[PDB]
């Protein structure tokens, strides 16, 4: 008689369910707790699946570590698994593919296989706005990508350098932070200041001096708001009850509101010309199927490119300060160049004479080999994807994660990978470039392989458009600083740390360095 062993089931059962309030949520604790460590040695068993990090805290997983030091994580898993291996994050199965190979797996993966908007879509957009980058279907991210594009040209970036050294300079005489006519030495944040100097130069050249003044009142505290709303929290708790959410909304909307304004002004005056991206994207943003993109999605979009472009390039140009400040060798060395292409400063910075500048543009190449402003990209797995050469399978709802940052420093690729050395570029002071063949997704012609262990601006269909106007706002950025002034570190203060918990690898502040007028006469001119 098994009968009586149902019996004493259905007994227990009643039995489990009368136990304390004290127990019955203990167990809601520990019976979860012990299954997740009974799931995962059952799932180390299987071998058509990558081996799987262990974690004690289910759904959480390996997040805390890998939220802290990623790179120092991937290492470690890297020395017990291999390339491959998975870890559990805050409910997400990250499936890790490390290396050039890790790159082509991820970067060049099909279209059916891998979705960037689906691991991206709660990121981005809340703080960009409907409609653009990954509020869209694939084909409609790679055409903005072509419209964007289309206002980053040559001849642009001709009429761009100008207009950025204007405002480079005008930070130097009328910010807190130097006012050169008045003080020849002084303590700064690079934190602080980069941030400014780059919204201030990419409002400028890609939005228009409309814009740009905007950023004099008390308009630009909405950046501020939108700007905090651009956070890794945002993929776990998009919108939340919060003042935080409401600002950020509300920036969202005044911005795009202001940028909607000046469009639908300009079109009513047909004061649409060749100056910035507003005019660009206004007389070019007509997909291929005959849809036009509203005023409201071409002004998500340039918030988002904005966006997008300030966290990367604000990161770096800290980051290019912060090493050059232990290294007068390298301020005088770039210095020398400048002196030579620009014939002792009398002739002006143009964009061919950036190009003719390879020291200065192998330190921006160094910086972002160190300090990849995107530590991890995500996709999300749609279809089963088989990994070649090995019997691995990442199951679809699994997401890929590929590192070209963590390959930047990595010795075999890079020799003494954590030193700053600008010189491991000569003759290679490209910002990037095509090792043979190529493709077009949409967006113009890009390398066909991705399995260079030097991937600043990523690769594939998702690969970065921003890349030369980053180098031009850099190049004339640091042309200028290295021009004007040295500067050193507080003693005993070196480089700081990477903060890889924010949404790029933003050094950890306060991060100050000392600057100095290589002119203490020097004055720039204009009224203010
Ligand atoms: C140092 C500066 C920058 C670096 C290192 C950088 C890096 C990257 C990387 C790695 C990606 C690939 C993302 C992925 O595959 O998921 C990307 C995408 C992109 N970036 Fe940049 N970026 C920089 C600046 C900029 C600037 C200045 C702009 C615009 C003015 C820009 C616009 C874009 C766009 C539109 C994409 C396309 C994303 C997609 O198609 O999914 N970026 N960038
Ligand atoms: O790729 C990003 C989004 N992102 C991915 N991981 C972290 N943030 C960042 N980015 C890359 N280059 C420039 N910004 C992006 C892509 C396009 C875009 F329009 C905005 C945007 F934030």
């Amino acid at each position: 008689i098994v009968g009586e062993a149902l019996e004493y089931v259905n007994i227990g059962l009643s039995h489990f369910l009368a136990l304390p309030l004290a127990q019955r949520i203990s167990l809601i604790i520990i019976i979860p707790f012990i299954y997740n460590i009974v799931w995962q040695l059952l799932y180390s068993l299987r071998k058509d699946r990558p081996p799987l990090v262990f974690y004690w805290i289910p759904w959480v997983g390996s997040a805390v570590v890998y939220r802290m030091k990623p790179y120092e994580f991937f290492e470690e898993c890297q020395k017990k698994y291999g390339d491959i291996f998975s870890f559990v994050l805050l409910g997400r199965v990250m499936t890790v593919y490390l290396g050039p190979k890790g790159h082509e797996f991820v970067f060049n993966a099909k279209l059916a296989d891998v979705s960037a908007e689906a691991a991206y879509a709660h990121l981005t957009t809340p703080v960009f706005g409907k409609g653009v980058i990954y509020d869209c279907p694939n084909s409609r991210l790679m055409e903005q990508k072509k419209f964007v594009k289309g206002a980053l040209t040559k001849e642009a970036f001709k009429s761009y350098v100008p207009l950025i050294a204007e405002e480079v300079y005008k930070y130097f005489r009328d910010s807190k932070n130097f006012r050169l006519n008045e003080r020849t030495t002084g303590t700064i944040d690079v934190m602080v200041t980069q941030p400014e100097m780059t919204i201030f130069t990419a409002s400028r050249s890609l939005l228009g001096k409309e814009m740009r003044a905007k950023l004099d009142t008390d308009f630009a505290y909405l950046y501020s708001d939108l700007d905090k709303g651009f956070t890794p929290i945002n993929f776990v708790f998009p919108n939340l009850p919060l003042e935080h959410y409401r600002k950020r909304d509300h920036a969202q909307k005044a911005i795009s509101g202001t940028y909607m304004s000046l469009i639908k002004e300009r079109r009513k005056n047909n004061d649409i010309q060749d100056r910035d991206l507003i005019d660009s994207l206004m007389k070019n943003s007509t997909y291929k199927d005959g849809v036009k993109m509203t005023d409201q999605e071409i002004a998500n979009l340039l918030i988002g490119v904005l966006m997008g472009g300030q966290h990367t390039s604000a990161a770096t140009s800290a980051w290019i300060l912060l090493h050059l400040a232990e290294r007068p060798d390298v301020q005088q060395e770039l210095y020398e160049e400048q002196m030579r292409v620009l014939d002792g400063g009398k002739k002006e910075l143009t964009y061919d004479l950036l190009q003719e500048m390879p020291l200065l543009n192998q330190t921006i190449k160094e910086t972002l080999r160190m300090h990849h402003p995107l530590h991890s990209l995500f996709r999300k797995v749609m279809k089963d994807m088989h990994v070649p050469n090995t019997s691995y399978v990442i199951p679809a709802g699994y997401h890929v994660l590929v590192s070209p940052g963590y390959t930047h420093l990595r010795d075999e690729y890079f020799p003494n990978a954590h030193q700053f050395n600008i010189h491991r570029w000569n003759n290679d002071s490209a910002s990037s470039y095509s090792v043979g063949e190529e493709v077009d997704y949409g967006f113009g012609a890009i390398s066909k392989g991705v399995s260079s262990p030097y991937l600043p601006f990523g690769g594939g269909r998702h690969r970065c458009i921003g890349e030369h106007f980053a180098y031009c706002q850099l190049g004339v950025l640091m042309s200028i600083f290295i021009r004007t002034l040295k500067w050193h570190y507080p003693e005993g203060k070196t480089v700081p740390p990477p903060d890889f918990t924010s949404m790029v690898t933003l050094p950890t502040g306060p991060a100050k360095i000392i600057w100095e007028k290589r002119n203490p006469e020097q004055k720039i001119g204009g009224r203010h």
